[PDB]
């Protein structure tokens, strides 16, 4: 029917070309815009000649301004915050801000001059101030691609796109400020009228862009299974900020947007990983669309309103305006670079030219040129606006564009590093070798001896896509640094890719590895890493004085009465902002009538609320200053409401009756601080574990990868006390922060659970034991349970001793036996620099730390244990003399239970999972993991691979006939614990710590009772 939607053949069509375009010149170096541009410019020609063509292009390319603006900017600006890696674009806040904001303020001052001066058009500084505006937004999309894919340079990617999102959202700002000037102007405005419109368009749109973002975050993290409901909200949330901000606020929408887009990006955890990877493919794509839209319709308008009225000076103006463009953005990052250079990644003059020439100019700046099109009308000014943007669009992409890969290479920022080149020739090498084994194993499979191999190996190659004298010491040394920071890099990596160790804190430590592999004689040093877990005293301080401020020992009628009168508070906030704006509004009659039930049933409600209160509390009630405001506002209402019965009345309630609910403000910005020092916790814990166990890797990876013994001796000793160092630290870290670490610590604990459990479940997938649909209905709930990690509270109350008692490996569950341990364990307190046991000491028990650092120290082995560590399982057990000397690091609390109580609850508690087999397990498996670590040290195998692997043995009850046979086929390991072993066989003798050979088949041991036999054994998962 004559009624039916044109527009839509339109969008499809622009889609379609888009296609095409993009399919056809994908190779070619000049990007597919310029063909859409004269496609459409092709299709404005066509439909100028062709009237039924002209009923399809007309409804979308004489489209409304308003339209345009809040249906194509919100996508555009949203997608460009979006996509950012947010955390360096934070770590270089200031040096994007400094650019972005002043080189955009004098770059199109600059341009508006230039267009006052030499142009001939005579336009006045409003008109100019628009050119250089929309002249100014740019598009780096093109160029940011190729500097992914590159070295150094993905460091400046995110300096040039950060710059260009909000060089685009205050360039829209600026263009929407002088648009109102120029095309819809009013009578006057005061410097206090232009003060507030700042205000608003620059301080108030940011504010409110946040609001919404934390509101959105909020509600995400409370979604659970409702992927849809997500991408609704996160749509929902920008067009609705863009629009309230606009039309409603007449805050800056723009700027708003850009806030929006990167709160939730910084706030990705909060959104479901799926959703997380669906949302910026489903951006991308409505970031395409657009840019298709806007370039079809530029070519149209084009073709058809702007070439009609074009001159030949115009040509020889929008060259030297493309030459004008290119030196005032050269010369603005030139006069920056002084400062520049001393902030965040300084510029080298080669990262200047890049960005320099990397300016491309895209769709906002067509969008604004449109806008000012249609609301020229009439005016040449609209035309040669619109012909002015599009030849500079076409000239950026065809010179800069093009001509950006060379530059790249002249200025020698295109090429590989050796590493890279080495690593991907090995990767092609064993995918390689992967492939001929495969292809020798397929010849032989009866069912495909018929394939034709000429072509299925010509199918399945993959090419290689970049393709003792003192200076020997010194050089020694430089090649074992070399090697040991490789290793350094390969076990932060692996880390990473287990899921131990965050993206952020791999980052970190990978960073600092390159840096010192760069330096001199640098190895990784501790004090560059502290950075991490270095606190800024802000948030302590603030922590502390807002607990001052609730404090409340002097008093402390459940809470839900005190949650009625917050929300009765909250409620009533609406009534005395309707008066308080009814009093313009009527200068609405019975108003001033209706609001009286209402103010006199919440006074009543206050009144009987503090009366309760007052009852309650007995004489204590005003003791509180919290009481006595209550009270006060009490006092003003008993009185002002019976007067009542103006301006007074009104303008002294609407600030005393919500100024109450600060104290219920202060319990949640409590949480808001620990939050962020539990962000910071947990990027220092990470980064000092990370070093930790890249240390203990590889210490086993040199100690048999360096021939010298002094290189040995002094590598392996850098690393301990680099690791020294950082436990020390982290030590202290949870002394000055308990309620936070043990926040960090149970969240990785249920995290590192929860990742096992998924790993179980795709184990079992994999075996066929249990359904797909089976499968995927247990790991949604692990998946819905690790979101709830998100929620869980920055701070959890550190549990008191009689729980860390509860907790012990080998006490856990056993209740008689955790009754019996609580009633005879004793609880000591040390202060510092105390000793509490020293070497050669009798076992006369055993230490559990429940509070407190200490230091161990013994027979050129330092140490630190802090809380939930226990000493003397080893001494307990073996009765042998104390191995260690401790010594108090700070105050420290430890419970202490008495050998001879350990010794009744042994005898005492004999059931199958004996407190005997419980210890010796314990200890067995420490004993353990050193020996198979090195067994295993160049295997793929990790610590934490090992520490699992062990846990599924057991100590064997050699009481049975003392004699042990190893069937091959059903130990994957068996680890000698105490006491001497001999080879049936060959009759040689085994010392106590050690691993079995594979080469014994059977064992015999002596049972004598000072040092009896203890082996433990790990089967294969074909249990017997």
């Amino acid at each position: 029917h004559a009624h039916a939607p044109k527009v839509i053949v339109f969008i499809s069509g622009s889609c379609l070309f888009g296609a095409i375009s993009r399919s056809l010149f994908k190779k070619l170096p000049i990007p597919y815009t310029v063909v859409l541009l004269i496609l459409g410019a092709i299709l404005g020609v066509v439909a100028s000649n062709v009237p039924l063509v002209e009923e399809h292009t007309r409804d979308v390319a004489h489209m409304d301004p308003h339209v345009l603006l809040q249906i194509f900017l919100p996508v555009l600006i949203f997608e460009s915050a979006f996509a950012m890696d947010v955390h360096t674009f934070m770590r270089s806040f200031s040096q994007v801000c400094i650019l972005a904001l002043f080189g955009l303020v004098v770059a199109s001052v600059l341009t508006a001059v230039l267009a006052m001066n030499l142009f001939n058009y005579n336009w006045n500084f409003s008109e100019a101030m628009m050119f250089g505006a929309i002249m100014s937004a740019t598009d780096p999309v093109a160029v940011v691609a190729l500097l992914k894919d590159l070295g150094a340079s993905k460091q400046l990617g995110t300096i040039i796109e950060g710059e260009s999102l909000l060089n685009d959202g205050c360039a829209i700002v600026i263009f929407n400020v002088f648009m109102k000037m120029v095309f819809f102007p009013q009578l006057t405005s005061t410097v206090g009228q232009n003060v507030l419109y700042f205000l608003q368009v620059a301080v108030a749109g940011p504010l409110w862009g946040y609001a919404v973002a934390k509101v959105t975050v909020f509600f995400l993290s409370h979604i659970f299974n409702d992927a849809l409901v997500e991408i609704t909200i996160t749509l929902a949330a920008t067009y609705l900020t863009y629009y309230i901000g606009d039309i409603w606020l007449e805050v800056s929408g723009v700027l708003a947007v850009v806030v929006l887009g990167l709160i939730v990006n910084a706030e990705k955890t909060s959104i479901s990983p799926e959703v997380e990877v669906f949302l910026h493919r489903f951006w991308e794509m409505l970031a395409y669309l657009a840019n298709t839209l806007i370039f079809m319709m530029v070519g149209v308008v084009v073709t058809q309103k702007a070439l009609v009225a074009v001159d030949k000076m115009d040509w020889f103006y929008l060259i030297i305006l493309y030459l004008a463009i290119t030196i005032i953005r050269g010369m603005v990052i030139s006069l920056f670079s002084p400062i520049l250079s001393r902030i965040g990644y300084g510029l080298t003059w080669r990262n200047a030219v890049i960005m320099t020439w990397g300016g491309l100019r895209g769709a906002v700046g067509l969008a604004l040129a449109l806008v000012v099109e249609n609301l020229a009308g009439n005016d040449v000014i609209g035309s040669k606006f619109l012909f002015h943007t599009a030849g500079i669009v076409v000239l950026t992409l065809v010179i800069n564009a093009t001509t950006i890969q060379t530059l790249l290479r002249i200025l020698g920022m295109s090429d590989i590093s050796i590493p890279k080149r080495l690593a991907m020739a090995g990767a092609v090498r064993r995918i390689h070798e992967g492939q001929n084994r495969t292809l020798n194993m397929l010849k032989s499979d009866r069912f495909l001896a018929d394939a034709d191999w000429d072509i299925a190996t010509a199918a399945c190659e993959i090419s290689d896509p970049y393709s003792p004298s003192p200076r020997e010491f010194a050089d020694m040394m430089e090649e074992a640094r070399l090697r040991m920071l490789k290793a350094e890099k390969i076990s932060y990596w692996k880390q990473f890719e287990h899921g131990m160790l965050a993206r952020e804190a791999l980052r970190l430590l990978v960073q600092h590895a390159e840096v010192a592999a760069d330096e001199k004689d640098q190895f990784i040093l501790v004090d560059d890493l502290k950075k991490s877990w270095q606190i800024k005293g802000i948030y302590p301080w603030l922590k502390r004085k807002l607990e001052d401020l609730i404090s409340e020992k002097k008093i402390a009628h459940h809470m839900a009465f005190e949650v009625t009168i917050n929300i009765a508070i909250v409620l009533n906030i609406v009534p005395i902002i309707m008066e308080f704006v009814v009093q313009d509004k009527m200068a609405l009659q019975k108003i001033e009538d209706a609001l009286r039930i209402s103010n006199y049933v919440f006074f009543v409600i206050y009144a009987i609320e503090a009366i309760v209160k007052i009852l309650g509390l007995g004489r204590h009630y005003i003791v509180s200053h919290w009481n006595k405001f209550d009270a006060f506002i009490l006092v003003v209402a008993l009185v002002d409401i019976i007067i009542a019965e103006v301006v007074k009345l009104f303008r002294l309630l609407r600030g005393l009756r919500m100024l109450r609910l600060t104290k219920a403000l202060i319990p949640k910005l409590i949480l808001v601080v620990n939050g962020k020092i539990n962000n910071q916790l947990s990027l220092g814990y990470d980064v000092g574990k990370g070093y930790i166990i890249g240390e203990e890797e590889v210490g086993k990876i040199i100690d048999r990868m360096v021939d010298n013994k002094k290189i040995l001796r002094e590598l392996k000793h850098i690393s301990e006390t680099g690791r020294l160092q950082v436990v020390k630290e982290l030590g202290l870290l949870q002394r000055e922060h308990p309620g936070i670490a043990v926040s960090v610590k149970t969240r990785q604990a249920i995290r590192t659970i929860l990742n096992h459990s998924r790993e179980t479940i795709h184990e079992l997938q994999g075996a066929g034991l249990l359904d797909e649909m089976e499968a995927h209905k247990l790991e949604l709930t692990v998946e819905i349970k690790m979101k709830r990690l998100m929620n869980a509270p920055s701070s959890i109350p550190p549990p008191p001793p009689e729980n860390l008692l509860k907790n012990v490996s080998w006490l856990a569950g056993d209740m008689k036996l955790i009754d019996f341990i609580k009633a005879r364990a004793s609880l000591l307190h040390f202060d510092y620099g105390e000793v509490i046991v020293r070497e050669g000491d009798e076992s006369d028990g055993l230490f559990l730390i429940v509070s407190g650092l200490v230091k161990l120290y013994g027979k050129v082995f330092e140490d630190y244990l802090t809380v939930g560590n226990v000493i003397g399982e080893m001494g307990v057990l073996t009765k042998k003399p104390r191995n260690a000397t401790v010594t108090c690091e700070t105050t420290v609390q430890v419970y202490f239970i008495t050998a001879e109580d350990m010794n009744i609850a042994i005898d005492t508690f004999t059931l199958y999972p004996s407190l005997e087999y419980r210890l010796w397990r314990v200890v067995a498996i420490r004993i353990a993991t050193p020996l198979i670590m090195e067994q295993m040290a160049f295997q793929g195998w990790t610590q934490e691979k090992v520490k699992l692997h062990l846990e599924r043995g057991y100590l064997v009850d050699l009481a049975e006939s003392h004699f042990q046979f190893n069937i091959d086929a059903t130990l994957e390991d068996v680890i000698l614990i105490n006491g001497t072993a001999y080879n049936a066989h060959t009759r040689e003798e085994i010392r106590s710590p050690c691993l079995i050979s594979r080469t014994v088949h059977k064992l015999t041991f002596q049972y004598t009772a000072t040092e009896e036999p203890r082996l433990f054994v790990v089967r294969n998962a074909e249990y017997n």
